Formats: C-alpha cells, structure tokens, sequence
C-alpha cells in the first residue's frame, strides 16, 4: 500500500535494468509500490531541477555528487544515516569507499560525517581498442599497462586510417573521440586543469591545458585520424565504434550491456595515452541515489535506495544485466579477474577508480555552471575554426565570473 516515486536517468539499456531491478524488490516487499520516473542522460538534469524549484521531489532519485553540497542547504536530501546503521545486513564498509564518501557531508565539508545518499555506482571511463582492427591491419596489439606517447597514438590511428575496400574513399579511422567525455584525460596528465588546487580560478589558459586542448582538436583537423566533421554529423563517431570502424573509442560499464548487444568484433581496454606527465589519466564517474527530505516513508524510501547501492542481491542483478561493475569492493575484484567476462582487460576498470581516475572538476564547486561555460563554446576550436590559444583566452573570465558566483551563493545559502 506504500508507494515511492523513484526517479532516474539511464540510456535503454540502463533503464530496463533498473526496472528489472525495481520488480525485484517490489516482489521482496510487496507492501511498497514503486513507480518510475525515468528519463534520457540528456533531459534529466532539467527535469530533476524543475522538481525541486516546485519542492515536488521524487522519494527517491540520482543526483550528481557535485550537487550534494547545495542540496543540503536547501533542505532536498534526507540525512539517511540512521536507516542504513539500522538495515538488515548491509555494511557499506564492503562498497567503495572512495564512492560512499561522494555522499557524506558533515556540515562543513564533503567526505565525512552523515549520509545524504548511496553511490548508484563508480564509473570508471576507460579506453578501449579494436582487436580486430588491429589483427587484420597487422599492427602490434597495444600494451595493457605502458600508455602510448601522444606521439605514438597519433602513429598507431594514422596506420588504422584507411580505405579497407578499395573504393577509394577512407572507411575506416583512428578514433573519433568526443571532447565533452574524453578531453578531461590529455588535459590532466599533461599536467593542467580547469581550476586551480584551491578550486577557485580558472585555469584553462595554462599553456599546458592549451596545448591538450589543440592537440584534442588536431586529431580530427590536422593529424586526420578521425572521419571529418561532415561525416561525423553523417554518423556520429560512437556508432561508427559500435560498426567497426574506428580502432580506439572510450568504454565505461554502463556501455557493457549495449556493447554486448551491438559489437561483434573483438575489444580490450588499455590505458589512456599520456602526455607530459606520462601518467595515464580519466576520469572516475559516480551518482548518487538520494532520498527526499520530504518523504512520507522514510524507511521504505532507503530501503530502496539501499538495494540499488549495496543489497547483494540487487548489485548482482545490475552487475549481470551488464550495465556497471560491482560497489563490493571484494566482489569487483573477483569480478575483474574471471576471465569468462569480457573484455579480457576489466582490470583496468579497477585500475582507474584506484590509481589513475580522477573526478570532474565540478564536484569540488559549487555548482558546474563555470564549467558548462566552457563547453558551451567549444565547438569551432573543435572544427578548427578558433585556435584553443584564442578561445580559453575568451572563455577564462566568463568562466571566472561564473565561479566567483558559485563561491559566494555558496556563502550565502549555508548561513
Ligand atoms: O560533442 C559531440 C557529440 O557527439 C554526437 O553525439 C554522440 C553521442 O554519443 C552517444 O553517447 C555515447 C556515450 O557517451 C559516453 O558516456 C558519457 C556519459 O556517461 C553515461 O552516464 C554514465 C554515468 O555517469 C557517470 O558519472 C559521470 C559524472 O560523474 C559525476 O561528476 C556526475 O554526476 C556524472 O555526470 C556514472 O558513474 C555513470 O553511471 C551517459 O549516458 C553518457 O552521456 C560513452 O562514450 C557512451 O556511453 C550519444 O548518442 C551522444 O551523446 C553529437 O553529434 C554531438 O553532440
Ligand atoms: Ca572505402
């Protein structure tokens, strides 16, 4: 007779699974009801914000840890601390520590001290390559742990740049990465960030970001190891992966199911290319699953919340259905090593959530507007219509002002 509004984001692959998920535990507690507000990656960020402005919350729903800060000054969260020390079984002290600290906040800063949601998931972006590909090129397999030069990879994509049938036109491309997910990895390990260490100035007009950032766009416009700009609007470059035509293209696992389902050539994972550091870099997603100050049921609203993140039953039917690898830290691991789970090298999943990931830069302020700025305006330096010099130059005080205004709302809304 209980009912809970849980509301979600997901591609389709995602969204069946977690309804797959729901139906389980609705069939474990058959007095709660859950009903699903799902929606694309895409339309969620609008359609969570606008839910909040009408103080109409979901009991349950994803949230970005980015946001955990300023949802707890407006009262959006529920402290859920008390219901997981009191649930049957659970001890969060097996899932990933790095992802439960995502939604802790004790006051004053994030990381510590009561529970405002659990981690849906870590979500570890890493580079993937055709074996295929490579096998019928003839070109020596990449290694799984020593990352490529920049240098080297350009090398390697123009080898796999070609017209595999011979009607004179190139078929077949290096990669086709797409900035907005993947540029975050040659800016960080050529030693640049968006901000600073303090996470308050802006700092995209590094020569070394600038120099990651024109040899992102140099890939498409100057080394020519992607399909051009009119056929990326053709077919965009992660279809292009899915059909094989492409020898290197980004892998989370939440692309496992779909990867399943649509790749029929072989793939592995290897570490990202690294630049002046020569330290590999990525980064290391997570949502988090949040419970509404203002629910009614509480106890059936965590309840829930708590099978998606932590129940061992509800994290093996996610973890089977393909769509993320396990928050047990002890079942990941195992996981990793069973070799009759594809890809071969999902180690380096594990690899990147302790070693080399890193998170996105809005989720140390406080809120990501600063950063949106950023991409808002990055397509004719990706078209190589701007230089990267010119157009960080004109972003950084937009971006700056934007910043400063998110420190200070910061100030104001936590008195
Ligand atoms: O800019 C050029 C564009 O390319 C063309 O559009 C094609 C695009 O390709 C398709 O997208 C493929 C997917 O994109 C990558 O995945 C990125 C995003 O990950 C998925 O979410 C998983 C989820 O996020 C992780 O957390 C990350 C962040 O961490 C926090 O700080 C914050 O809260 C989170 O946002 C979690 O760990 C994990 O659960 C999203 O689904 C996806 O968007 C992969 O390559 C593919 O999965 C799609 O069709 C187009 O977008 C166009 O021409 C042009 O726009
Ligand atoms: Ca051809």
């Amino acid at each position: 007779k209980i009912e809970l509004t849980f509301m979600f984001r997901g591609q389709p692959q995602e969204q069946t699974a977690y309804k797959n998920v729901v139906k389980k535990f609705e069939e474990k507690h058959p007095n709660v009801k859950v009903n699903i507000v799902v929606t694309s990656p895409d339309q969620y960020a609008t359609k969570l914000r606008a839910a909040i402005a009408g103080r109409k919350i979901p009991d349950v729903f994803y949230f970005n840890p980015g946001e955990l800060r300023a949802y707890v000054n407006s009262n959006v969260l529920l402290d859920i601390t008390k219901y997981v020390e009191n649930s049957k079984g659970v001890n969060l002290q097996d899932i990933w520590e790095k992802g439960v600290n995502k939604y802790r906040f004790d006051g004053e800063k994030v990381g510590q001290g009561n529970l405002y949601g659990l981690p849906k998931d870590l979500g570890p972006f890493a580079l993937g390559y055709n074996k295929t590909m490579f096998e019928k090129a003839g070109i020596p397999l990449p290694d799984k742990d020593k990352p490529y030069t920049w240098q080297e990879f350009i090398d390697v994509c123009k080898k796999l740049t070609k017209d595999t049938n011979g009607d004179g036109k190139l078929d077949q491309w290096g990669t086709g990465l797409n900035a907005t997910w993947t540029l975050q990895g040659f800016v960080w390990s050529n030693g640049a960030d968006w901000i600073d260490e303090s996470k308050t100035k802006v700092t995209v007009d590094d020569p070394k970001f600038i120099e990651a950032l024109q040899f992102f766009a140099d890939m498409q416009n100057k080394y020519k190891v992607t399909p051009s700009i009119a056929e990326a609007q053709t077919l965009d470059t992660y279809q292009r992966w899915l059909r094989g035509q492409l020898g290197f293209f980004p892998v989370g696992p939440w692309d496992l199911a779909a990867f399943d389902q649509q790749i029929k050539f072989e793939y592995d994972l290897i570490p990202w290319p690294a630049g002046s550091t020569g330290k590999p870099a990525t980064w290391v997603g997570s949502l988090g699953i949040g419970v509404s100050s203002m629910t009614k049921h509480p106890k059936e609203a965590v309840e829930l919340a708590l099978y998606l993140s932590a129940d061992p039953e509800g994290q093996k039917a996610l973890v089977d259905q393909r769509v993320q690898l396990p928050n047990s830290v002890k079942v990941a691991e195992e996981w990793a090593k069973d070799p009759s789970i594809k890809p071969a090298n999902k180690q380096e999943f594990l690899d990147i959530i302790n070693d080399y990931g890193h998170s996105f830069p809005t989720e140390y302020t406080y809120n990501g507007e600063w950063y949106d700025e950023f991409y808002r305006n990055l397509q004719p330096v990706l078209d190589g219509k701007m230089s990267a010099e010119e157009y960080v130059k004109k972003a950084k005080p937009k971006m700056q002002k934007l910043l400063d205004q998110a420190i200070e709302q910061e100030k104001q809304a936590s008195k």
